[PDB]
């Protein structure tokens, strides 16, 4: 159900870039393994200084709305090229997308 729609948006803006299976393997964004337990940083090879870290943090139910918001204002300076996602509809659904596919 509304996790269907996350992967739809997932093949539309998150799909072609991240991998997704067990360590899928990097290629632009590392594997996004299991959002649920980790702070920003340390995931199997990183790269980069402030951003992601800098701010330094936690992946949690929130903070992915936090990010999901728009990568401009928030760890503001992430090297991931993104436009937006600044809507309740698509932004809610994402946060379900990562809790059904990631774990
Ligand atoms: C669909 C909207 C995408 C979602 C959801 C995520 N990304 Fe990305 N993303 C990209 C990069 C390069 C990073 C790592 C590099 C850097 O910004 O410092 C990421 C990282 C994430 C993270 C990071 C998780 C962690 O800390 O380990 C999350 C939660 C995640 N992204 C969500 C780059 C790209 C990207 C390429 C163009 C696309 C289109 C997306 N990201 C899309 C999503």
């Amino acid at each position: 159900g509304d996790v269907a729609k996350g992967k739809k948006t997932f093949v539309q803006k998150c799909a072609q870039c991240h991998t997704v299976e067990n360590g899928g393997k990097h290629k632009v964004g590392p594997n996004l393994w299991g959002l649920f337990g980790r702070k920003t940083g340390q995931a199997e090879g990183y790269s980069y200084t402030d951003a992601n870290k800098s701010k330094g943090i936690v992946w949690n139910e929130n903070t992915l709305m936090e990010y999901l918001e728009n990568p401009k204002k928030y760890i503001p300076g992430t090297k991931m090229i993104f436009a937006g996602i600044k809507k309740k509809g698509e932004r809610q659904d994402l946060v379900a997308y990562l809790k059904s596919a990631t774990s």
